[PDB]
């Protein structure tokens, strides 16, 4: 079967719409395996049993996933009230936040934003940031963003997985620089 597409559609459960599937999340973003499973069965998943969605966390390349028996949660990424611990480690001192070059005049004006999710998402991956940019478009920027200026003026940067780090904002003098894709 196809794993990316399972992915894909367990993320907007954990994430933006669990009750759509017949989810609850706790406040820290868990949902219970057993009614993740029964709501993608009801959505026509008609083969999806515990093992597969445990498997979708396992073998997600990036740590989409955290799980703890019986139950699983998104790390990142969610536009739904969640509290999520940190992963242990620092930040390091440059981080990627993949955009499109339409994009670049409000940001340079208004900083990164959230938009609809709980927090703006950072990457130490630079190909990873450029992904992230092409779904939103084919003329790609790569923001470089100076991680101790975050910092500095009370911006917690919090690692959410081992390349992915949240922050509630990005000031623009934050925007050490622009790298183009096309
Ligand atoms: N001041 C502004 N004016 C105009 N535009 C702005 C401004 N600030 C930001 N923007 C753009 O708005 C879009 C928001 O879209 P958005 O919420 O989908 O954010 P985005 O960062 O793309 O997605 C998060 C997922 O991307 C990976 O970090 C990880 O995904 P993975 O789990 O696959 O690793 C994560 O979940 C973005 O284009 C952003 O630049
Ligand atoms: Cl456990
Ligand atoms: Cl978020
Ligand atoms: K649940
Ligand atoms: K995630
Ligand atoms: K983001
Ligand atoms: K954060």
């Amino acid at each position: 079967h196809m794993r990316v597409r399972l992915s894909k559609t367990l993320a907007g459960i954990l994430r933006h719409h669990p009750g759509r599937y017949g989810v609850r999340l706790t406040r820290e973003g868990w949902a219970r395996v057993s009614e993740v499973v029964e709501g993608l069965r009801k959505a026509g998943w008609s083969w999806v049993e515990e093992w597969h969605i445990v498997g979708v966390a396992l073998h997600d390349p990036k740590g989409r996933y955290e799980l703890r028996n019986g139950e699983i949660r998104a790390r990142y990424g969610h536009s739904i009230p969640v509290n999520v611990e940190p992963l242990p480690g620092e930040p390091p001192p440059i981080l990627y936040h993949g955009t499109t070059e339409e994009a670049l005049p409000l940001i340079m004006e208004r900083g990164i934003m959230r938009g609809r999710r709980l927090k703006v998402h950072l990457t130490s991956s630079l190909e990873d940031a450029v992904s992230t940019g092409r779904r939103h478009g084919n003329l790609v920027a790569v923001l470089l963003v100076d991680v101790e200026c975050l910092r500095r003026r009370g911006l917690k940067v919090e690692r959410m997985s081992k390349t992915v780090y949240t922050v509630d904002w990005v000031p623009p003098e934050c925007i050490a620089e622009v790298r183009r894709e096309s």
